[PDB]
DNA sequence: CCGACACCGCATCAGC
DNA sequence: GCTGATGCGA
DNA sequence: GTCGG
């Protein structure tokens, strides 16, 4: 990846707008619009030089050329630097930094003059469940995992599954699958041979054995197929104790669990093509099944799938690491 | 010109 | 009390 | 905001 020195000003001006169309605005489609042009520049290997350029690639159009062309020019953007100075759309936009307030949550908040952290430390009666477990660990999760960090995650993860039944299957999946020296959260994929599409309690015994060695210390939400959590690895005797961290686990039938995996591993970009090159193929991949398209584009039922391999198979794609996913 | 821009599990709200 | 909608995060 | 039917 280019060194952000070269674009990083466009690409941060252009993270930046992202974010207040997301989080003030309520401009969804918009914050995605400004995500995929940072996202092209930021791998474009040349400084820019004017929007014209910068239109050129895909998800640059002329509005954001002409912001860069403003930039590159004034060394700012007008409409940003005022946004920031707004009291209520900062504030609007800060708060959304808090796992469970989102846009909705946020505005209400600064609406009723709740602005900052030590805002919502004082309000814990207008915070549902999620949100005050949000403030509570607001710096803990923002910070990334070290690989090393989530070997030993991953370690107490797998130990405990197998010990509540050696027949489940776990998987990390993420970016961790893919080889990256980070991670933003821990995502396991969790099956057993006794759960198919046509088969109650197996992930609530999960969750239960990793509550009981004190690993899972909160929990988000919780139902049969997904539990969202927090986590926190075990700190030796006198040395600072490690933060707290995300935790997802997903159980998924056995016959889709494999399309699961490939999913959940991704990375996105990974499966864009996998599932168009599927497509060209006469195939329908998604996290679920990878089914056959007829002539008329009908889809028949899901294809048996045993293994991730059983899936490049099928597309006449021959199996890829995960550490090559990148694209 | 103008609709798409993913889908879904869970917590919680809004309406009956 | 139930049912569907919405907010949130993925 | 951008793309494309
Ligand atoms: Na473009
Ligand atoms: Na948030
Ligand atoms: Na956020
Ligand atoms: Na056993």
């Amino acid at each position: 990846a280019p060194q952000e020195t070269l674009n990083g000003g466009i690409t941060d001006m252009l993270t930046e707008l992202a974010n207040f169309e997301k989080n003030v605005s309520q401009a969804i489609h918009k914050y995605n619009a400004y995500r995929k042009a940072a996202s092209v520049i930021a791998k474009y290997p040349h400084k820019i030089k004017s929007g014209a350029e910068a239109k050129k690639l895909p998800g640059v159009g002329t509005k954001i050329a002409e912001k860069i062309d403003e930039f590159l020019a004034t060394g700012k953007l007008r409409k940003l630097e005022k946004i920031r100075q707004d009291d209520t759309s900062s504030s609007i936009n800060f708060l959304t930094r808090v796992s469970g307030i989102g846009p909705s949550a946020a505005r209400k908040f600064v609406d009723e003059g709740i602005k900052t952290l030590e805002d919502l430390r004082k309000n814990e009666d207008k915070l549902n469940h999620h949100q005050r477990i949000g403030l509570k660990y607001f710096g803990d999760f923002e910070k990334r995992i070290p690989r090393e960090e989530m070997l030993q995650m991953q370690d107490i993860v797998l130990n405990e599954v197998k010990k509540v039944d050696s027949e489940y299957i776990a998987t990390v999946c993420g970016s961790f699958r893919r080889g990256a020296e980070s991670s933003g959260d821990m995502d396991v994929l969790l099956t057993h041979p006794s759960f198919t599409s046509e088969s109650p309690k197996l992930l609530h015994q999960v969750v239960e054995q990793l509550q009981k060695v004190h690993f899972i210390t909160d929990t988000l939400s919780k139902g049969e197929t997904k539990f969202m959590g927090v986590c926190q690895l075990p700190s030796k005797n006198d040395e600072k104790e490690y933060p707290h961290r995300r935790i997802d686990i997903r159980l998924i039938p056995k016959d889709q669990y494999y399309c699961g995996v490939l999913y959940f591993t991704g990375s996105d970009i990974f499966n864009k093509n996998m599932r168009a090159h599927a497509l060209e193929k006469g195939f329908t991949i998604n996290e679920y099944t990878i089914r056959p398209l007829g002539v008329t584009g009908v889809a028949g039922e899901p294809l048996p799938v045993d293994s991730e391999k059983d899936i490049f198979d099928y597309i006449q794609w021959k199996y890829r690491e995960p550490k090559d996913r990148s694209e």
